[PDB]
């Protein structure tokens, strides 16, 4: 029939219309229903914190190693990005999502109202009619390489959105480079081993918007997933919690102070470092009272080399833990398995 299921609703509009319950395509399926944690732990463990300005020192590099091996992510302080620039990119995000739907839909990622592409305002690809939908919208923009930006999908109001996002992305790219240099040293690989695969590499800004949900126990704001990136640099809502990370089968809340950044490895890095460091599975749970926003800067490698464990980590006593795949096949796997709520990297394990 008419594949209207391929063009899902804007979730912010569902919430504004006043749905009393999540429509059926957003409902989790038992397995995920039993694992939705809405209550905080009351005695959470301290989270790993890394001070970028101290990262040349052995003691700080050790804190990074502990974070990368045991958590897959860390809070980052003293990272050099002006606090007011962080405020501006988030507030201009709020200003965009607060615009009338008529205006926002000019940036829809459903071309002609039906044809899906990644870039734009909407949600991720709907592959099957029985696919579960997340309780969020997102504005997904290619920021890098700068010459490949399509400004027809960048909001023109607020007027400064483009300038502020580009300035913000310049800072997070510098952070990306500093972190990957420290990771190369931890792995005893050439300090520029990852820089070669980042030449003219794609990078994206994912502005997530999680509307309030009348039944936060029945949906996910964004489904459990690991990022497919090399590195993700995440700026979370400073007022509204919801991010959670999986560690040893348990979910725990991730709470960050304003202007602290969250850095996590993606599946590309887990493969390239042969699983010495882990790409963490995370999710966002909704709440019934307030919307939540986040901005994920998603840093991928270029398509010049196949994705595989670094040769310097492999020898006669140290086998590869993941098989080699082209970037095109890796991309299709990350995107396709996300739609099914499955973990693509598991299919690569040897
Ligand atoms: O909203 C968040 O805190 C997480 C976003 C996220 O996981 C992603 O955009 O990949
Ligand atoms: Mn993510």
């Amino acid at each position: 029939a008419d594949e209207s299921w391929r063009a899902p609703a804007i979730v912010q509009e569902l919430a504004a219309a006043g749905v009393e319950e999540p429509p059926s395509r957003y409902l989790l399926r038992e397995k995920d229903r039993s694992d939705v944690k809405l209550v905080a732990a009351e005695l959470p463990e301290p989270l790993p914190v890394v001070d970028l300005s101290r990262l040349d020192g052995a003691e700080e590099a050790t804190k990074l190693r502990v974070a990368l091996q045991n958590w897959g992510f860390f809070l980052l302080t003293n990272h050099g990005v002006e606090a007011s620039l962080m405020d501006s990119v988030m507030n201009l995000s709020r200003e965009f999502f607060n615009q009338p739907i008529e205006r926002k839909q000019k940036f829809s990622n459903l071309i002609d109202g039906k044809n899906f592409q990644i870039q734009g305002y909407g949600t991720d690809r709907v592959v099957t009619q029985d696919q579960i939908l997340d309780w969020s919208d997102r504005l997904h923009l290619r920021v890098e390489p700068k010459e490949e930006q399509d400004l027809a999908f960048w909001p023109d109001h607020p007027e400064s959105f483009r300038d502020v996002l580009n300035k913000y992305a310049s800072g997070t790219k510098r952070i990306r480079d500093d972190i990957i240099q420290a990771m190369a040293k931890l792995l005893e690989l050439d300090e520029d081993y990852f820089l070669d695969r980042l030449n003219e590499a794609p990078a994206f800004a994912r502005f997530n918007y999680y509307p309030p949900c009348p039944r936060p126990d029945l949906v996910f704001g964004i489904r459990p997933h690991s990022d497919g990136t090399l590195l993700t640099i995440l700026l979370v809502d400073k007022d509204v919690s919801g991010l959670q990370v999986q560690r040893d089968g348990k979910w725990s809340n991730v709470e960050a102070t304003p202007h602290t950044l969250l850095i996590n490895l993606g599946d590309t890095m887990e493969v390239m470092c042969n699983g010495i460091f882990r790409s963490p599975v995370h999710r966002v749970v909704t709440n019934a009272e307030k919307e939540r926003i986040s901005l994920a800067m998603l840093y991928s490698v270029n398509d010049e080399k196949d994705i595989e464990p670094a040769a310097g980590l492999l020898d006669e006593n140290r086998p590869a833990r993941y098989r080699k795949v082209s970037v095109e096949e890796f991309r299709a796997g990350i995107f396709g398995k996300f739609s099914r709520g499955e973990r693509y990297i598991d299919s690569l394990r040897i």
